[PDB]
């Protein structure tokens, strides 16, 4: 009976004084905790019986710092002789009551404005902490602000989803004790007046004389002054002085590129670190998402603890002091944006080619990276003819592949125009299929692919004219009057059988081709889809029509392409009119 729950981290003094709960979370900011019971505000033990049974007396709100041991507080306020009388006297009052540890650890700051004037300011220090009509924690919404009873200063309400409920970010310790004439909450900090807001801050502190400079130039310090809820991870100089000079002017020097810098830095709503007890996503203003969390007292961006400096309050919300740039990929070349990253060994192939200067700038371009995955086996050497092919993974413009049409063409560095396939599920360019999203640079923008690129050389008679293995399929083509029909423009899909599939032919489909060029006509056209069909475009089943009329079915299993239940050998050979894909026999007529 009246019971409740204890979360302590272990080595600390970090608690968390809670409703029991039926789940708790395991571990707070990385570090393993224990729980344990007290008596819930205002209950007492009798021995013999279990829980605490026995409720308290109320008192008055001076009684009741007392009773949460609040115990500096009272004596703070025995010594202003102007405080006691009211907290004890009629009215309804709330008193936000800081902790004795709070009181013991003063910022530097605070301790300054209090020894001034110790009798007058601890007074209206203590003002500040109260309000005067009564507040619940049910009635403490976030965003709010309540007005105290110091010369009408506001206090700053945050009560967030998990929970947790701050006042100025301190947090809430314990919550809704009540009073004869109001409410006792015990604070885990001494709160102060709010009275800049985030660009006055920028522009007083030297720490900031950078940004400030940098928000100046973006025009961005009408946003900072004005109305709002935001959190800014604000970057020191020493956070810009980290980046190399050629970078960061380039940066600093365009409108866009300085935009997105800055609003990466920025949150659309107020975030104590308090709040972070767990690894949160958020979204910056710039559109990137950024992994808040915590290591034990230490604020992580990303995982790295480079918030030197949490809480920073402003009448339009919070700074926390940043030591990195968090610089957005929009404000990249494609060299700082896929260095380190999944194409990082195609990155590394550009470079050795004599091709780094294209993503290393400011030309519009888009980069066709492969996957590192794709050189586990080995890197192409660097010659002449790697080289030509790496200039063909470089496209004129910068592109969108969302945006891209069934279609299109691409123009290359290498003087190549390559063809894009817009397929249900997957986007392809020539052979070469998109494996994540882009990452769009301020100038460039990244295609990350599952392959190399295979350009076409020539027309699909080039292809089979051009390997022993079709010789008979090439006779074939001439006879049944197809051979034109293949190098001129177009857009096939050539299923090609072998010398050895047609020789695997039993004796009564054999002779039906004999005295019958129509027919044989008719069973190479059957084996030639009217669209380009490459194997990363293959889900589960595709219908391709052929060029007698009646339909294909093409799978893709364990990353084999069938067709018509014949395994291609050899898929993706790329031509200027079409695609050929090779068989090891011929195809069988199907039910239509």
């Amino acid at each position: 009976p009246n019971v409740c729950a204890v979360q302590k981290v272990i080595g600390t003094n970090r608690k968390y004084f809670t409703n029991c709960k039926q789940w708790y979370q395991r571990k707070i900011c990385g570090k393993s905790t224990v729980i344990s019971y007290e008596c819930c505000p205002g209950y007492e033990k009798v021995p013999g019986e279990k829980g605490c049974p026995a409720a308290l007396p109320l008192s008055n709100l001076y009684e009741t710092l007392g009773v949460v041991g609040s115990t500096t507080t009272q004596l703070y306020t025995d010594r202003t002789e102007k405080l006691r009388p009211e907290m004890e006297g009629p009215g309804s009052f709330t008193i936000f009551a800081p902790s004795n540890e709070a009181w013991a650890s003063l910022p530097a700051e605070v301790l300054d404005s209090l020894v001034s004037n110790v009798n007058i300011e601890l007074l209206n220090a203590l003002r500040y902490h109260m309000v005067g009509r009564r507040v619940l924690t049910d009635e403490l919404k976030h965003g709010m602000t309540l007005t105290s009873m110091y010369q009408n200063s506001n206090i700053q309400i945050h009560h967030y989803p998990n929970g947790i409920v701050t006042v100025n970010c301190a947090r809430l310790l314990k919550a809704d004790h009540h009073a004869t004439n109001g409410v006792v909450h015990l604070i885990d900090k001494v709160i102060s007046t709010i009275t800049n807001n985030i660009q006055q801050i920028i522009e007083i502190e030297d720490t900031f004389e950078t940004l400030r400079a940098a928000v100046a130039a973006s025009g961005l310090n009408t946003m900072l002054e004005g109305n709002g809820q935001y959190t800014l991870l604000a970057p020191t100089n020493e956070a810009f002085e980290k980046i190399p000079s050629e970078t960061l002017n380039r940066i600093l020097g365009d409108p866009e590129a300085l935009r997105d810098l800055l609003n990466n830095h920025i949150l659309k709503s107020a975030m104590c670190a308090e709040a972070i007890v767990a690894g949160l996503s958020v979204e910056t203003l710039e559109g990137t998402t950024l992994e808040v969390g915590c290591s034990g007292d230490m604020l992580t961006i990303n995982g790295k603890a480079i918030i030197s400096n949490k809480d920073i309050l402003a009448t339009n919300g919070v700074i926390h002091y940043i030591d990195e740039l968090l610089i957005p990929d929009s404000a990249k070349t494609l060299f700082e944006l896929a260095a380190e990253s999944d194409v990082s060994t195609a990155i590394d192939l550009f470079r050795q080619a004599g091709l780094g200067n294209h993503l290393s700038g400011s030309e519009r371009l888009t980069l066709l990276a492969p996957l590192n995955s794709v050189f586990k086996d080995g890197t192409p050497p660097i010659d002449a003819h790697t080289r030509n092919l790496l200039r063909n993974h470089i496209i004129k413009d910068q592109l969108a592949s969302k945006y891209l049409y069934h279609g299109q063409t691409l123009e290359t560095l290498g003087g190549k125009k390559l063809r894009v396939f817009v397929y249900r599920n997957s986007l392809c360019i020539e052979n070469s299929c998109i494996a994540a999203h882009d990452k769009r640079g301020r100038y460039g923008t990244l295609f990350t692919m599952d392959r190399v690129l295979t350009p076409p050389m020539g027309t699909v008679m080039d292809v089979l004219k051009g390997d022993n293995r079709f010789s008979m399929l090439v006779a074939a083509i001439q006879s049944a009057g197809l051979t034109e029909t293949l190098n001129r423009e177009g857009v096939y899909t050539v299923f090609a059988p072998t010398n050895e599939a047609f020789r695997a032919l039993p004796p009564r489909e054999w002779s039906r081709l004999l005295g019958d060029a129509k027919e044989l006509a008719n069973i190479l056209k059957y084996h030639i889809g009217d669209e380009i069909l490459v194997s990363g475009g293959i889900g589960a089943l595709v219908r391709l029509k052929s060029l007698q009329g009646d339909k294909l079915e093409v799978s893709l299993k364990n990353n084999v392409v069938s067709v018509n239940k014949e395994p291609v050998a050899e898929p993706d050979i790329m031509a200027t009119n079409g695609v050929v894909h090779v068989i090891t026999n011929v195809l069988h007529h199907h039910h239509h």
